[PDB]
């Protein structure tokens, strides 16, 4: 993940990357539960 500077620019955060790749380990191992979400998506045509 990424966090905005006061200089305005967006550079590696470790704080919270470090939480992003948690749920990418928990969410492999386990899964991830979309149960309540009403998504749109566009774009989503086949072999994309």
């Amino acid at each position: 993940l990424k966090k905005k500077l006061p200089s305005g620019e967006w550079v590696f955060d470790r704080d919270t990357s470090a939480l992003f790749l948690d749920g990418l380990q928990k969410g492999a191992v386990n899964g991830i539960s979309y149960k309540g979400k009403n998504v749109l998506i566009t774009g989503a045509g086949a072999g994309s």
